[PDB]
């Protein structure tokens, strides 16, 4: 759902959640 894009924007903001975050599981779930 809109969910995933507003979460993969909520990142790209910083990016950094996608990378670092997302450096193992510790993110939530999104686009990308």
């Amino acid at each position: 759902m809109a969910m995933a894009m507003r979460s993969t924007f909520a990142a790209r903001v910083g990016a950094k959640p996608a990378v670092r975050g997302a450096r193992p599981a510790s993110r939530m779930s999104c686009m990308a």
